[PDB]
């Protein structure tokens, strides 16, 4: 069909649901193939839905329509129309390309529903009914803080919090396990593997806490601000109720920005809230990397832990289990910290009063947010929740090692506790058969003496 | 169907053409929707496609299988098979998966190019036939180094030489007109619009051969060093003959590593390209950041420059003409800055004789590739071809300005023209005018010492 | 004199207060030219200060060991001994050597105060007497946390809070000035100079919020942890006492960490804190931009601001002023930036149960603190208290755009405004003048219904 | 005594160089403690030096003068006045301060030499003198081309190259020593001891090619472009003669930019350079990893080599090594990453004729360099040099390995070799033990058919 825009009319797929501007900017912008997130759209989609039903609360939008674009909106939300909206990310920098994608997508819809037709003879108008009381300088800021809050919310959080307990429920199953520490790479003083493991649940729970101080400023949401954020052009009530909407739609504490030209003119929320991100990063990595070196082997490496196999294996290749789940999520968190700078430049790049990095900026925060929850999650599921101590391995390990003659120091002194060291040391023994030859103590004396369950406070 | 792998067997959708390894592992690694790009697909199935060749001219494989591999290899580089390659970017870390992604979907097509059947009847092996010869830990860093090189050479240098054309002819055209010279901001010495397009010419031309500088490295390919380096199990001719039949199918020379271990082992040629991919990122900023700021307006900015208007305006917005390419491009320019660091920590990264961080590195490498060549491609098209002067408005910011003051030195000296400047500065009056009040110039004596065109060298 | 280490004995330059270890490892990392800050140095003095006073109470160490202990401490902290602390940054990943050079010199020191002599004769031991109870595995966590804290509340915050204020005052004085909005850097819908500073007071207040949410984390000492978590050969009310005396001496809420191998394996508070910082950088460069920018000219830039000139213009060029501030800003910014991805990658980087890459995440997280506080501070003073409004020049921009056209809309409808702009724009002229031109608005209405005062909200 | 500028005199010490724009504004910026680095402060020397040189040739300065100046910037660059440079980094952006202080200590030290007084008094003026021909805006980026190619090719190059030759000696030594490949850190095919280095050697060559690709750009010198980079006001032989000079002076084939706005407007050849930079910066990582990691332990870690001890040990802690040298290195390492960020946001933040950002882009580069090559120097003597291969443990981790059961595929087939692995890993035996409890293998058989040193191509 042909559909219409000032410039003219220009020819869309029959099968679309999208209009003239969208289409004729489908051409200006073949940039690579990424494209605006689902969760994203998502967000657009519910401010076009609270948008419509405080207009017909305020009486400026007719019910019929009303009905017809919340209708439409939550098809988009339900995930039913995940064709109609093509636009690349790297378009124009406020993201108005994309709310016009909604409001043609959302006003073709609308129209089918109050049994009209798309295209040019619609009943439902993209700019005058779905666009109503809003600009796309100030609908592009408010889904970017709702999309990233909504995701922080009911993706991340939970799946932080179900590795968490799992590597709590392993810390606690582990108590007792007394292992050589490894400090600078090196033999070091024991502790419990019950104890190295509490160190990744407190990891994650400060990186909870981290997230969690996020959500306040991503909470503010700059609808009503308008074209500059002085609200000119606004229902006087738009902001305050658009903003009370979308907190019942979501269940989140949502609010309308104290200040408009600090959320427009700047993404800091998204910034501070990129910040939290990597930082939860920077923990995973480590978590990961110390899973898969505990489980190296399974004969040159460390060899403390046996991790779960999740893809075949070779049958000559025993018991050679590659970390998997390790490497997915060490590759995630590395994005993570690169997705950081890209955010960083764009959202110190705003000029007066507007910042028109945007579709790049929520790229990135959304895509760091999905690969943390993911990532986290199938960690969870595929790697922690079937970790398992070689118990046998450890405790030689700790034996075996130079590290137990402080336990002598009581009762022999330094010097000779040194002077056995560097004896089994220097000739390839245990400290205990070191020991013996000097005549400094007895089998029965090691024995009661040098006690590792005693050695981890 | 059902297909099998050493674990067991696993339904597959008969309208598939991967296997069991692909299908089951498109449940373990469910991470966020990032897959491998299809330049990385195409790469990888070049390898196949020149391996069963040399595989058949050495005697080893089947002229069958040979010719059917060959030609389901040719269909995927030919784009038909989009939808055979589901898994995710974050996966294996040495890219196992996809290779055998790769594998199997080849093996199940080959089969039926020889009139066979997918799934466990199938004629062609993925590993025996498909990979003979080959091994996962050499054939992702092969890829990985031909997707770069093949993209910089065929995407992004001719697109970078489009854009330098384009300004190049834009600084011929604008030789003679002379402007404001700005430093810090402020006002400045005089130089002509081409002399400034002549910088950003220059940047292009340093940009290209910086980017050519990268290509050598690329072109070294780790096939052939098996799965530590050393070509343990390979055939003696394979590493060899499939570099230079990679090629002869690409016209690149592409060349087997002098160092297997150094190309495994490491992504460096990865990380180094990167490094010249972020130098034109930084060149394309300052391009597309001068046109925007050089055509704001339409009245009160800086008004030198009017640029294409890409999507409709307003009618009571003229002539409000928003600078969409600068935007995408400053835009995909901060996400080539945040991939540089993703690729570096993932370089950085190796252990022994694997680096295992390769499907991110390649992810976000060929991204900056398609972004900065799309990106130069649109802004040449949409924006630098239709670049005009404002040549009045140009004019009156030179001659109204008190920079020009400098030219009256010879004739009255320092002291005197200082004295005219911060008259003119003080009264808000032009130079003419203070210089005419002061009495130190006649009019006819201003025009005449007074020469914009002679102050540009 | 001759100082003495487990390798033997080492010339140490009589004027000098370190020992043989200092000394040792003075030739082994000649690396660069960056040393430990003063506030690191500082915060270790005042570790060494707390744990002389908590080992005195305890009864383990001898009342004049420790008084001359805690005045040698005091004398580091009051910037006495600025040469006694000679080491690099890259040094060992754990901070010991560091930790040493404050052993050594506190232990010449102290000896000193007691009536003794430096060197091997000394009554004050460095390991036994100044580390006495802690290991430099947790001292050095101990003290980035303490430094950054610190840093953050008394340099930091004030000198934010300050700057604060002063584009608050200046936000309230500049209420009723109209000017030109920019979006995209065109010509946009007006509001006033006074909420476009409203928005930079609201990134400040914002910004300190985030910066204050890393505070509790900070607050949190590793040390008792003692070599690898456990606490192992701590007195057992050390780590409880330590953190209260610390407490104590600094007037802020530190207190021993609830996990302590979290805060040794891991530097994650600083990580946060870092990703605070960046956050306020973020901020800082998009106000110390659009300042210089709105500064611009003196005549072929903005021209809304002027701004103090701090360093000797020309005589010959006036009124250029160079935004000098806005430069300092700008380039810290970007420094902070980096320094964040350093941190990252120190931070990602710890392996079981110790972090090694500290002096560099310590040196990055300190230097961005300065950086931030000492750039507000300096851009308060230097800059923003004497920011002035260009009035004639505010308004000649506003009401020579197109831009107030919308004003004429409900009286004369939107086609004919619409009608008037087009033809202001194609001939050059006010609005007023082209309106008058088309007959559609007399020299009286215009002024009646075009009122910039009503259309900022 | 009081020096003077067009705002006035100003005391300066009298024991100080510099002159009153240096001391008004070495109290503008107190920011933080960074200054500008000795390497700067030479190179900017040098340009003084080649002008004076030059402009003596011309004719257009007095002998005496050129004669003073040269042996002034003599000693500048010879370091007899390193107390006379006491700016920050965080400054104007183009240098201009600093380009003032070279001027200003040049003159009062050449006013010395000739005879005269430091101050108001001197025979040589800063200006009219030593910045004769030049701008503050051509001479800064001169400056740090010089510096940072000559820092490369006379400091980094050499390092690398010293470290690559013992490497390559280690390579060569160990060429027969037969260990376990591991990849994704677990067990896998065995390589030489000297092929892993060898690996090492390569990263090395790429790297050291890498940067030499960053030298012609860096050899462009925009001297001679003066205010905008039209050379207006320059003497018409000045470009070509300094730039000459500059090559003459330090061996290196420095020429004058052919696009002076290129190398004023933009800071691409340092950006370039820092890519080729953090390319070295991730191989330096990884070989200063492996490093560590083999010589992990004594007894609970890898332990395939041995490094030299740089730092006294315990006594009751042998054979406890630190590996303190691959902690300066990744730590460095992890700075040059950040520092590329900041590079990168600064040389893509250019407007229009001059970069400003230079201060710090300056700062960063030449921090890297230094880092890099110190570092390696330092890797070199104190690890390299002196590692040493655990002979008995490299072949223990390898006989007692599953993974030489492929040497028996040919021999009895791929099922038994299989059946073999599993029985051994199932119960905690060698593969001999396995093999001949399965009365698959004899004793003799295995030791004839099972070869490791026949195993590595
Ligand atoms: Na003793
Ligand atoms: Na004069
Ligand atoms: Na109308
Ligand atoms: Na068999």
């Amino acid at each position: 069909r042909m559909e219409r825009d000032t410039f003219g009319e220009i020819a869309v797929p029959a099968a679309r649901l999208w209009g003239a501007q969208t289409q004729r900017s489908l051409q200006n912008f073949k940039i690579s193939t990424e494209k605006q997130s689902p969760e994203l759209i998502h967000a657009l989609a519910l401010i076009k839905r609270a948008a419509a039903a405080v207009n017909l609360e305020l009486g400026v939008l007719a019910q019929d329509k009303a009905n017809a674009i919340v209708a439409a909106a939550d098809e988009i939300i339900a995930g039913r129309h995940a064709d109609e909206f093509p636009l690349a990310v790297w378009q124009t920098g406020s993201g108005t390309q994309t709310n016009m994608n909604l409001n043609e997508v959302i006003a073709n819809r609308a129209s089918e529903l109050l049994g009209g037709e798309r295209g040019e003879s619609r009943a439902v108008h993209p700019n005058d009914d779905v666009n109503r009381g809003q600009s796309s300088n100030d609908v592009f800021p408010t889904a970017m803080h709702i999309a990233a809050a909504r995701a922080i919310v009911d993706h991340l959080l939970p799946a932080l919090r179900t590795l968490r307990a799992t590597l709590d429920a392993k810390a606690a199953a582990f108590a007792d396990i007394v292992k050589i520490g490894r400090t600078h790479l090196q033999d070091a003083t024991p502790l419990t593997l019950g104890q190295e493991f509490s160190g990744y649940v407190a990891q994650l729970d400060q990186g909870i806490r981290h997230v969690e101080a996020a959500l306040p400023h991503l909470y503010e949401l700059a609808q009503g601000g308008t074209a500059v954020g002085t609200g000119l052009n606004a229902h006087p009530k738009f902001a305050a109720g658009v903003a009370a909407e979308i907190g019942r739609l979501t269940g989140l504490p949502f609010v309308s920005a104290p200040n408009k030209f600090e959320v427009m003119a700047a993404a800091d929320a998204l910034v501070f809230a990129h910040g939290a991100l990597k930082t939860v990063a920077a923990s995973l990595m480590k978590i990961a990397n110390d899973i898969r070196w505990l489980a190296s082997g399974p004969r040159c490496g460390l060899g403390e832990l046996s991790i779960p196999e999740n893809e075949p294996g070779s049958s000559i290749m025993p018991g050679k289990v590659n970390p998997t789940q390790s490497e997915a999520v060490t590759m995630l968190c590395c994005q993570v910290f690169g997705n950081d700078v890209a955010v960083n430049f764009g959202g110190a790049s705003g000029n007066f009063e507007l910042n028109v990095f945007r579709p790049m900026i929520a790229h990135n925060v959304l895509q760091s947010v999905r690969l943390l929850a993911d990532g986290a999650q199938g960690f969870n599921d595929h790697c922690a929740v079937g970790i398992e101590p070689n118990r046998a391995r450890i405790d030689a390990l700790l034996n075996e090692s130079l590290m137990l003659v402080t336990a002598l120091n009581p009762h022999i002194g330094y010097d000779k506790a040194a002077q056995i060291a560097k004896k089994a040391h220097k000739e390839g023994t245990t400290l205990k058969a070191a020991a013996l030859a000097l005549g400094y103590v007895t089998d029965a004396q090691f024995d009661e003496w040098v006690r590792p369950e005693h050695m981890v406070g």
